């Protein structure tokens, strides 16, 4: 099913950065 963006954000929040949905998948923003 389509990517949960809010779940991806919280999963990146563990490290201290936000999340991006990238095709059924999740990556984070180390800017």
């Amino acid at each position: 099913a389509f990517c949960n963006l809010r779940r991806c954000e919280l999963s990146c929040r563990s490290l201290g950065l936000l999340g991006k949905c990238i095709g059924e998948k999740c990556e984070c923003v180390p800017y």
